[PDB]
């Protein structure tokens, strides 16, 4: 009697497994952090076996809490941190090395050469992205360049490539299924989002054996069934997959062109549904696939802000300025300063709409009275500021009007930050009823496919949403604050690094 | 072919742990997790049985995940638990009628006192080898049947079952099918006659406890049933080993002969000595209990209970906030500079063996202006070393035997300097188990023996890897004084009995 659905959200620093019920209500949830590795400044890696172990854990943890049994799960929904790359042995199923995370700059040299060789326009035409170490493409090249016997085993058909979603479904199906969905495939920089196929030109260019590639299917259909690993009592269907950000657009019910949301997590990502047309004009932004359902493919415009929650974790672990991350709001709220201190946390370069890899974290406006509180507040408001940069670029590019912004993610818990966001943007901000919209969208994709829910209607029905933030900040203030940011970013960009 | 491992489950006082062992006694998998402690009133200590069940489900899963092994590869499961702790639940629903009362709690003391006032002290001891105190399950079941409205009535009608943690676990694992308990655990209820090997009807009648609530008592090494699929992540594995944690520790140490003795340093300290198939003729200020029942025979033990050991350090960390981390206490005590004339008697819930005084409360003596945090922390750690001597001496006297060696284990036994002190003070050799958590191991052995994973006790002995040894190094003069100070401190502590 399958009356539930489970979503697995494999994020950047922790996992999660939430069991939803027919009404979209949590019945059990479990979360767990897993090891982050930093071999060199700018590098970020994860051990895939450990990601797997953290997923098995939260999976168990969710059953243990809910009191439900695997036999009651109607389908599994899988969403994940995108770009992140894993290359493993087909037969042994052992990763050839650590996985390279979307945050890593270790493959940047590889990507710079592509830019020099003039492949920019060509990659953007085929993939809708920009040439940067952010995407999977260069990461797989890095792995085949720095791991002994890797390239050989690849040409030979012994190694398998796969982003996190592909890796998890592979482990869940004990190697029987090597698949990935449009949304995730589009973020590898090897997928042709227009002809919906792996681009042979790009593979050839990066010398990546197409034998490493998984099959690319839609975001909602049965890819296969669980073999075991804790799903005792049944072979549950794996029926939903998507990059966390796209699954979050879905869980926000941003089904129609123009509906836009923003997720506040490790990084912040603005995603706008642009309907069946792969958006004409996207300078400074990313054109990607939102999701493919009901035989159609819906595209999206994306604004990437790499460092958001990580800036706060830096304050806790790096500068030891704050006891715990949650202590931010409290400290920020106490701020006394004139609010003219700016923090541009471009640790690894400025993302959308700057896309400037030669920039680094900077701070401006510091005086004698500047306090810890002021400094913390500044670090928090940064994402509010860059979000406006991204939203403004979206209007200029698409000419669409943005009257509301649905938001979600851990950081969205901050009422002060969300208010600030509304004030700065001068538009309405509507926080999702439940901030784990990501795992929800994954559950929706899975549910729809197995019959748990009928269609994008018996879904809009449970539109239980609330917590709106309206602009209340005067214009004179709203404009100084943003003008100062624009100037702070400009100065941040004059200080160049590189090579 | 495939069945090549044995899992042991150690459901403790503040955390749970599941370890996966191999035919060689090697730890292949492991996982530990803490669970909520409740303190309704001063002196009271409760646990939510369902939360305990989940910490167990958790560590079981964690142990697999971590080791990469499958449930399909387990030959058997051994269960070891925090003794006395009492749970009363409903047959049909399987819901506890209320929080479980922890062995630590003194909430049923009024009932215990009454029994002493009514003169049952000698009777209870002749039958159970125990002393009347709220420490045991007996009074805890009364308490529950006294305060949970409707409880008595439901029990009188057979809808309620009682059980120490080992019974709760086996019942949950067999999804309400097997309601059992082992000799070692049963003997700690104060409702089980250890000489006749049966629940005592006289005692049951005295506390109006309906026998419909009691589980069958079986040995420590046999198959009590099989785990139900949806209860053990796949496969039906045989649950074949049970013993109270301290007794399990005894077994893992391989203290199989009469006179073999060990001490486990954990939330509390517990000295246990194997006395063979015959109950100790004289057990003056100690407890006569059942160590374990295997191969058709029942082997007895002599125990001296030291209630506050590790929790004394936890109080330093959570009460006085004198330390940032429990492990940080060994750093501080080693940096201690004082004369060592300071004494801490951490009897928060009363003194254990050989004192057995529920009225006494924790006290500190010998404080001067120069006493430092280091001094205090050191004195606090040394308390468990002193009472261990109090107990080991009471055993020398009670049995006339000689005690040249003392095996030790438990988390605290990791503390090298603290073990050296124990040795210096006792003036006898102290040998730390080579395999730190011998409690889990002992549960695995009991289970392995029952499923043929291991032949007999000889094959178990053959793999005896002696661990770290500590021999006395403290001169007679110093040894004598330190210990004499303690006695005088405990004496002083006992003179304090303010009331109302």
């Amino acid at each position: 009697e399958k009356n539930y659905v489970m979503a697995i959200d494999q994020g950047t620093t922790s996992s999660r497994a939430i069991i939803f019920d027919r009404n979209g209500k949590k019945i059990g949830s479990s979360q767990k952090e897993f090891p982050q590795y930093f071999p060199k400044s700018g590098w970020v890696e994860h051990n895939a076996n450990e990601i797997w172990n953290s997923v098995q854990s939260v999976i168990a943890g969710a059953f243990i809490e809910s009191g439900i049994r695997p036999e009651a799960i109607a389908g599994i929904g899988i969403t994940n941190q995108r770009e992140t790359t894993v290359v493993w042995d087909k037969t042994t199923g052992q990763p050839i090395a650590n996985a390279i995370v979307w945050q890593s700059r270790q493959s940047s040299p590889i990507a710079d050469q592509l830019k020099v060789d003039g492949h920019t326009e060509m990659i953007h035409e085929k993939t809708g992205l920009v040439i940067d170490a952010y995407f999977s493409a260069t990461k797989v090249r890095w792995l085949l360049d720095n791991i002994e016997g890797a390239q050989e085993k690849a040409d030979n058909g012994e190694l398998l490539f796969g982003t996190i979603d592909s890796w998890l479904v592979w482990k869940l199906t004990d190697g029987q299924v090597h698949v990935t969905d449009y949304s995730n495939a589009s973020r590898t920089m090897l997928y042709n989002i227009h002809k919906l196929e792996w681009d042979q030109e790009i593979l050839d260019l990066l010398n990546i054996p197409s034998s490493m590639l998984p099959e690319v299917k839609s975001n909602s259909e049965v890819y296969g069934h669980t073999r075991s690993y804790e799903f005792y009592g049944s072979e549950v269907p794996i029926a939903g997959m998507a990059g966390d950000q796209q699954a979050a657009l879905f869980g926000q019910m941003a089904f129609e062109k123009g509906m836009i949301k923003n997720t506040y997590g490790t990084g912040a990502f603005i995603v706008m549904n642009t309907g069946e047309e792969p958006q004409l004009s996207d300078n400074d932004l990313l054109t990607t696939i939102g999701y493919g359902i009901n035989g159609k493919v819906y595209y999206a415009l994306e604004g990437s802000i790499f460092v958001a929650g990580s800036a706060i974790q830096w304050l806790r672990d790096g500068l030891r300025m704050i006891e715990t991350s949650p202590q931010s709001e409290e400290l920020a709220a106490k701020a006394k300063g004139d609010n003219e201190v700016y923090v541009v946390p471009a640790f690894t370069g400025l993302g959308a709409p700057y896309w400037d890899s030669e920039a680094r974290g900077a701070v401006f406006g510091l005086t004698r009275g500047t306090t810890k509180e002021d400094f913390v507040r500044a670090t928090l408001q940064a994402v509010a500021y860059q979000s406006k940069d991204v939203i403004d670029t979206m209007k200029k590019d698409s000419g669409i009007d943005i009257p509301l912004l649905k938001v979600d993610g851990g950081a969205a818990k901050n009422d002060l930050l969300m208010q600030f966001q509304a004030d700065i943007l001068d538009i309405d901000v509507q926080r999702a009823a439940n901030l784990e919209t990501t795992a929800l969208g994954a559950a929706y994709l899975a549910g729809l496919a197995v019959g748990f829910w009928k269609d994008l209607d018996e879904l809009k029905s449970m539109a239980e949403e609330g917590q709106m933030f309206t602009p209340e900040m005067p214009a004179e203030e709203r404009d100084n604050l943003y003008e100062g940011w624009k100037q702070a970013v400009a100065a941040t960009q004059t200080f160049k690094f590189k090579a």
